[PDB]
């Protein structure tokens, strides 16, 4: 145990961001829950540590951190419990259920996908993150969470700024931020978000219209007691971050994973019915919310060498859990035909991702149209694919060619 602690003292936030897999491989073997001094927080790395802490509503509550409070606000849906959590879920869940979104797939999602597809067609090359996956993700999600009138460039800037803020976790032994300037993008985005949402909230609070934000304010509420801006805003920032970022990362991770398996990529491009399985494997293989899910202990609780205390962040590395050798065979490989087993990329239990049904449908349509249009698509050998992050993880660029 002493060897493990000595090694953990050497781990930096930079190493976690740039080379997480060997770190989590060792943690799964030696410390299922471990204190990371560089991040002033615990991290759970095995499947069972993540699942147990995620699910156990008696000993753990929804997570938060000083980054969540700075970037999102204090009382966000991730941290909420009891009636407050059920009220926030009542606000945000209904539009994300299949009964609600099913018509929008062909009426809205596919036309949006095809608009971005048409813009890259004929080039024989693209950088799929900025040119395709991110605009699709932010537009298809933004259009269903009240942000139809925010352009894709702004939505992408917002999610990147908020995600950078959450990732700004370097802290000294006393828990003080060593890079407070890394919050400047999130502060700027937060002010812009509030300036967009505040007038809409004020208008729709008094004159509801059936739109997404109107439902967030009024659904499940007495007439005359709608939710207020501050009751919703931290949770809306949760969604602006992850709702907008994660689907593009699912697409990118699945695309990248497929390229590592040439025969599987070929099979998928010619049989779109395999896309749901590919997309599920993409989430397992490079979980977009790799470790940014979290819980807080409600009482002192010990797992192994980790004695966690109230108020301390326990990050759940679902991405490591999804790479756990005790659960999956050769988890480091993308395998379209992997033996069936659930994954934790959407979490589990009462905080299970509200978007877990909608996101795989956006990603399916995005990849269907891409592979139909460009069956010869491939990575450009003149570029490398930079992958980054341990809290939120995904490819930063996907330079491709096609014939
Ligand atoms: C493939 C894409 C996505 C992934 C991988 C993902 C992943 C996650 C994860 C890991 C959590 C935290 C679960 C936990 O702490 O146990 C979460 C929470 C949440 N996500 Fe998703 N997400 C995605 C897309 C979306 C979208 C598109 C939306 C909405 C438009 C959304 C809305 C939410 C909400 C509201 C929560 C909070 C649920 C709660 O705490 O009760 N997510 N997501
Ligand atoms: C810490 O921030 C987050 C963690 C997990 C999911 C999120 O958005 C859905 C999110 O915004
Ligand atoms: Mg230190």
């Amino acid at each position: 145990a002493g060897d493990t602690q000595e090694w953990l003292a050497t781990v930096t936030v930079e190493q976690l961001e740039n080379d997480p897999y060997p770190i989590f491989e060792r943690l799964r073997r030696e410390a299922p829950v471990a204190w990371i001094p560089a991040a002033h927080a615990w991290v759970a790395s095995t499947w069972e540590a993540c699942r147990t802490i995620a699910d156990d509503a008696t000993n753990f509550r929804g997570g938060t951190s000083p980054m969540h409070e700075r970037v999102l606000g204090t009382d966000h849906i991730l941290g909420a419990e009891g009636e407050t959590h059920q009220d926030l879920r009542a606000a945000v869940d209904p539009p994300l259920k299949p009964r609600a979104f099913r018509p929008l797939l062909e009426e809205q999602v596919r036309p949006t996908v095809r608009r971005y597809l048409e813009a890259i067609r004929g080039q024989g090359k693209a950088e799929l993150m900025a040119d395709y996956f991110e605009p699709i993700s932010v537009r298809c999600v933004g259009d269903v969470i009240g942000l139809t009138d925010v352009d894709s460039d702004t939505l992408r800037r917002w999610f990147h700024a908020l995600a950078r803020g959450i990732a700004n976790t370097a802290m000294d032994a006393e828990g003080r931020f060593t890079n407070p300037g890394g919050f400047a993008p999130a502060d700027e985005a937060g002010a812009e978000i509030r300036e967009v949402l505040e007038p809409l909230v004020a208008k729709l609070s008094a004159e509801p219209d059936g739109s997404a934000l109107s439902h967030y304010l009024h659904h499940g509420r007495p007439h005359g007691d709608p939710r207020t801006l501050e009751q919703l805003l931290p949770s809306l920032k949760v969604i602006i971050l992850g709702g907008l970022q994660e689907p593009g990362h699912q697409c990118a991770a699945t695309f990248l994973g497929l390229t590592t398996r040439p025969e599987q990529l070929k099979r998928v491009t010619e049989d779109a019915t395999l896309l749901p399985r590919a997309l599920t494997e993409g989430l397992r293989w490079m979980s977009p919310v790799f470790s940014a899910s979290s819980r807080l202990p409600l009482r002192e609780i010990t797992m192994g060498e980790a004695t966690m205390r109230p108020g301390q962040t326990v990050w759940l590395s679902y991405g490591s859990a999804n790479r756990d050798e005790a659960v999956f065979d050769r988890p480091d490989v993308f395998d379209l035909d992997r033996a069936t087993h659930p994954h934790l990329a959407f979490g589990t239990g009462r905080h299970l991702c509200s978007g877990s049904a909608y996101a795989p449908q956006v990603a399916r349509i995005a990849l269907e149209e891409l592979f139909t249009a460009f069956p010869s698509i491939r990575l450009d050998p003149a570029h490398e694919v930079p992958v980054w992050g341990w809290l939120f993880r995904g490819p930063q660029r996907l330079d491709v060619l096609w014939d």
